[PDB]
């Protein structure tokens, strides 16, 4: 699916740009924003076409509140600001964001150039609050050294987990995406043994194998993020997490980003993670990673997005 | 997608070959031609299979006059010869051709080999009247220095624009293609400032950004080739342009090739370019580009192509 | 179709791994195997996700005897063991196999790693009975020197040819696969002239162009493997052949692997090849190639495989 | 020349890491530094070997002052701190730096990982003052849109321009490198026409051709950076400049980095640029770019560097 | 050897461009040409730097007549115009050329762009007299179907073969290049059996293995092009052949281009090919290939080229 | 470098083939062998030329016994059969082989094709006694999961370590190579913690970092294979390890192959590994790895190889 915006289902890339913006209270501002994002197809092709492979993609996310400024008329069944969490040890803040631009490509320059043109076309009408330059780290690993994104759904499985279906027909082909910008305590994670780290995660480190059911801690990241309803049905998200970092500031990050046809799934995951399940039995990953952002966006289908204003 | 004839929707390639032939007068000649083109999947796979990536493709087009020689009592709704245009200084001639082979691949040798096997199969039953070896020029630029194919529709939109549908069910999935071989006057074009060149096209040169409405001349290539009907519905074509040339003869060219479900769109674009809108307000690209050919072909779907005879 | 088990329609790859296993008798053996093959997407993603390109695929086949051991309740219409053929000169043995893993990827390491993990997970519950490491040879050639896979159906035609549809709706999206490990007599092949070899195959050698009607012998590999029904409709199979071998043991091989929605098409190709058409008019390719194995498997869709 | 440190002559890469550090006044600090950099070969191979292509390289630079802390005994003929410049309009500061790590590879992750291991092995013994993540921007361009690095010397020509020869035999195979972290005024550069910009640079923008001798401004960047002595001999540097940037902070950068067997050449270039020649006739590039750092380092041959402490 | 003019020893490329030009009579023409070719590294870097890989190369040759126009003062030992050969069946014409640009790169666009810039810079001062766009054909084949360039010397042997050394120290690091544009009779070639073609060339076709001593005809292309001196030392040239052609004009070509430190080696290969060894025993390759051009050029080192 | 026999210094490859053969007793057999190996550049180019990149290489090695059959009155200074070792629990057997072909390429088919042409040329004059198809395993790891070839010397150091020099001028540019086919016990090795595995090797598993001296056991693979003489001069070998295996027979292997200008270094390494230092303090890798072969070969330079006969 080449150079079409709102392509939620794109495979992993070598490079990422994650841009979060807030819109000006102004009224021109509101409309300048709407021009840019309703015609996002323009800059996407403008940059993307310059690469033979056409690996460039761009998913636009709109915050719950800014959504009301440009379409009170109609509303996705499950749009809202990010539910903040305050558990026993660890907390997930709900930080601000009106616009999300999730940008992926085989090269940095392509990412940066798209971002540059999006930012420039918005001018004073919007301000960047968060900017992450994501990158592939070896054989699909996070900076914690684990293969990261393994159990993502694929193909038909993935469209079903991520894209709005018959259950909210006005926004079919849409999605809800939550981002969280995690920073890691490298020195603390390093005092653990590989085997302790594996227990924290749920999978072997080098080989990326899932631990047997009998050796699988009930507060391993994998168990906490497994969702099974009362009828026995699993519910999945699609995650496009990328590494990022700065050596001098000593930040080592996993940029979380998950898409689902219903954020309830992503939110239950986050609750099970921060509050724990049974309560207090939280996700040990949180001991070594602190979320610095937390934002929810609606991802309009291509039709819906081209309709704005 | 993979090694199948009449794949009209293929992404851009690094190499292409455009062959235009005229069929012999005889009944033998007509039968040989029908054999070769209805069996086109043979040569296609025979060559294409030798490349792991499977990049090779071949779209066969048939001219209006040859179509009536072979399928008298069934005819796509809009098949007619290319309609020539005569402006005051610039003209679009209508030049011979019964067959088009539009061949694309990631490598020259593949395009060439297929062309060779095709020409060999037709033997004396057809004559090449035009042959162009297309190449990608840097970051998808034409020889005028502009990124070229940017606003091509993609994915679903491409299918809607290019492929015959419910209007003409007997030929669903076919298309209509028009070629024109343009030669540029590089001297004249170089005497223009970059900014003037950008005004001719309708986009910035290096950065490939559309000029905003208020800097966008009414006779820009972009403006004149934007087609909106009374209902306010935009109509697009699919373009597979490639650069070509010969240093010794001083030929620096752009092979135009456009696909449309209805050639009325392509024709309207052409007459806006050549005759202006308002009248006299013609496309300044034509001050720098001269068409040496103009042929229209019907592109049958696979099923229809295989039935010929 | 990324990292999805039972992706029958994958394009050709640089590397592949063909694993044939016999399952143990015990009910525990039957259960371990079923647990492993039903969660096959686990290892497939555990290794496949590690490659940016996502080229890794894995198709699981199940033999007739073993299927009857896990789902006596419902059977695919055409599942039976491979049918031995015994012709005027050559024979196609029917050999054991309860499980097939047909693994493909852009790199050997990925194939090997998936195999390792699969075999480790099966433990004592199964035994590797045939193992062959296929590799692409120049411009899609086999070790006989011919471009090999040319006339595979593609896209819709491939799906129509290989995938089970309305004819057996309980097993929709599945397939039937037949494998045969062939070994060549290279010296005998080399005493033929190129033109002779071209007549055996049905296509020119370097340029991979089909011989025209009148230069085609009646017993050419191509002619014999052309299946046209009484209404004039051709019936195709999907072949993922790879080369293999061992220089020290002087083994130069072609691993035949053919998928079809109805294996009778594949079976008819085999009969016409081994017994000949008309009879005695057998495929001269068999004068240079000897199949060491012969096994038929049913390829369950994801849904059916997942619920085994 | 694979995975050897102090490989000054490596071809351009897709990715860069530029790290500048200051050493602690301490004495352990001094020796921890010396372990790390004298055995730089260790981490270089440790990371580098993990990529089949072995594109990873790392040139270690030592500041004039820290050099005296670890080798008073012997000194390169031309080592000193960066000469700051204070011209009519524009100024080049001399900022601090003891250690330079110039890291190049085909991938980001390789760069980042090497940096991460270098930083971690230094611990409290050193502090990052400057960190630039350089990237290739299209067809070897800077963010000003010009092809950047064109006239670099190559092969034998490049070894002669950059590496210390018979003229200082104790440090044969060494080099002197100057870095400057330039930030651009995008909006101002954009108010220029392409043709004005070309006049500023010395070359055509899209085509990267050098302007004719008669149309070549005497204060074009090219003329100012051309060095010809009294006998008619040209003297060149080797430059490994990379783009870098941040969208939210609105910085758009060229990271300058030049190597020479004698910094006098680089320093004359900088003087001609900032002071102008004739004086006051300075480099118009400076109107659109401000140097935020300015540092000189000695680049020890592999032998000399392995000898430290 | 990155973006350096006169890189004679570059490995094979996917694309190349062969430009032959005749210079104008005027002293201004002579000067413009000299300015352009002497600053050739300008355009070479102007386009070549734009590709990360740096695959672009450009070798400049100068004909004998034109050299005498710019440096009557000093001459390379072996520079003369190409010597026409007129044999019992075939002939090698000697055709005009003052300048050769032998351009190679991984992409056509780079070759084309370098050519464009060069030709633009020469303006009215020169005229393109032959232009051919070479391209790699499958696994290093020519349009006759044979792997083509196999026995090129490499590394030191290549430098010893191609580069001028102690024998003529004034032009050290230079070379002598001969080009001939050959066109094939494809139909005639196709009436030969593969074995017949193999005997013409001297090597097996698909597998590119040299025929042994006793199966080698005396007039095989390989045999005739083997140059052994009286001390038993072989003498090699460096050939950067590429395929080219035009389907409409039915042109299927091999562009011959051969470098040697002493062109007499190349010349002796030509005589032995066209007149045969023993005489009349000519190279049967010439029964299927006709040279449309024939030009010799001296390839100055960078230093000498830079000072022209 | 390019398609030349005896290129000992080639960088790592994705595929390799190690063939070890025994020559026939006859004078015919000895002559055929001499023809094939002195003409090795034939097959090398015949296969290697078919790949644009020219990755294919072939290093021919000759055993001590066969050397005396063919070159009685000239002999490299240190050519002798492999010296077997017998430790208390682990042994290095000495196994037959007159010829080694060590073949590397970017693709299996190339290695295979060369092997095939070589075996075909020797016909009945030689028998294969060992054949191993090497493959790269992820990011240059062996089947034990460790990055493998890290501390291999590069560039000039590699030449100094691997290639015979002024010590033995008659054979300058030759080398001595030793092969051993090791099979691992994967069960035993898996029962170890990552940290224990790291202590066995001498480097961290995932990150491939050398353990600092104070955590580095005296019997680590790294420690035991570090060779420093009385003068304090380090002695290195060049290793071209590759993974190999068969799932069905449960073979998971490491093909050791080391090149040295003097096999005394390789032998000293081996006896430190197998017999310990101090005595009994053997390499724990051997608890998990068992050598099935052990053969030493002289690698003649090109000039010497071509002279055989
Ligand atoms: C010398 C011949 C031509 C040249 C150099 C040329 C060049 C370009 C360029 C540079 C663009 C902007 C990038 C892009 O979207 O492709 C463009 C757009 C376009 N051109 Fe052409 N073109 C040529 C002929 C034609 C012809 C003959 C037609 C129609 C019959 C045509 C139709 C279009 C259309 C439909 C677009 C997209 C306009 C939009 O919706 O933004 N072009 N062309
Ligand atoms: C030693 C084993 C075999 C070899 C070396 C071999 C070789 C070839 C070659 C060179 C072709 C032509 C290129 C192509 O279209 O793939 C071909 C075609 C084909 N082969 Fe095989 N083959 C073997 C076994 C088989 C077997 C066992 C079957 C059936 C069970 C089979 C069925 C087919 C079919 C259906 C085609 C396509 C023919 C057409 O419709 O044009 N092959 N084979
Ligand atoms: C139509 C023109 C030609 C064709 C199609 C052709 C084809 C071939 C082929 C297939 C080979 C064997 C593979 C190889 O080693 O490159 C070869 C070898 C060779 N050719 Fe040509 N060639 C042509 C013209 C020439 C000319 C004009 C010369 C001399 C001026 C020449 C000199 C050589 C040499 C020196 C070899 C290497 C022979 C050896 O030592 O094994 N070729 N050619
Ligand atoms: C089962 C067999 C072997 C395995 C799995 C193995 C594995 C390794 C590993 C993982 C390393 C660290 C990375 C590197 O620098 O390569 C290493 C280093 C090394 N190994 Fe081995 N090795 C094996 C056999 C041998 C043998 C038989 C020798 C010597 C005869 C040897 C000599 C060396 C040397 C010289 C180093 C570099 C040590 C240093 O200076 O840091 N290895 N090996
Ligand atoms: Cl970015
Ligand atoms: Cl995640
Ligand atoms: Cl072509
Ligand atoms: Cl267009
Ligand atoms: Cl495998
Ligand atoms: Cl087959
Ligand atoms: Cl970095
Ligand atoms: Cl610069
Ligand atoms: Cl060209
Ligand atoms: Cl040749
Ligand atoms: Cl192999
Ligand atoms: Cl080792």
């Amino acid at each position: 699916a080449r150079l079409a915006p709102q392509a939620v289902l794109t495979p992993p890339s070598a490079a990422s740009l994650f841009l979060v913006l807030v819109a000006g209270d102004s009224d021109d501002d509101r409309a300048t924003v709407c021009d840019v994002i309703s015609g996002i197809d323009g800059p996407l092709k403008a940059v993307g076409f310059r690469e033979l492979a056409g690996s460039l993609s761009c998913v636009v996310g709109v915050g719950a509140q800014f959504w009301d400024r440009v379409s009170a008329s109609s509303k996705p069944a499950h749009l809202h600001p990010f539910v903040p969490l305050s558990g026993p040890v660890h907390s997930a803040p709900s930080t601000p964001g009106d616009l999300l631009f999730h940008i992926k490509a085989a090269r940095k320059d392509l990412c940066f150039e798209l971002g540059r043109q999006i930012v420039s076309a918005l001018g004073s009408a919007a301000t960047v609050v968060d900017e992450v330059h994501g990158f592939r780290y070896f054989d699909s690993r996070d900076l914690l050294g684990f293969v990261h994104g393994t159990e993502n759904p694929t193909d038909d499985d993935a469209a079903d987990s991520a894209l709005i279906g018959d259950e909210d027909p006005d926004f079919r082909g849409g999605s809800y995406v939550i981002v969280q910008k995690y920073l890691h305590d490298m020195s603390a994670w390093n005092t653990l043994s590989t085997e302790e780290q594996e227990r924290v995660i749920g999978r072997t480190k080098l080989e990326n194998v899932e631990l047997d059911d009998d050796a699988q801690p009930s507060n391993s990241h994998v168990t906490l993020n497994t969702i099974v309803d009362d009828d026995g049905v699993e519910h999945d998200i699609l995650r496009d997490n990328m590494a990022f970092g700065s050596l001098g500031e000593a930040e080592y990050g996993t940029y979380f980003i998950g898409y689902a046809k219903d954020p309830a799934v992503t939110e239950l995951m986050l609750r099970r993670m921060f509050l724990g399940e049974p309560p207090g039995n939280y996700d040990r990953v949180l001991d070594f990673s602190t979320a610095a952002t937390g934002t929810l966006f609606f991802v309009p289908s291509r039709d819906v997005l081209e309709s704005l204003g």
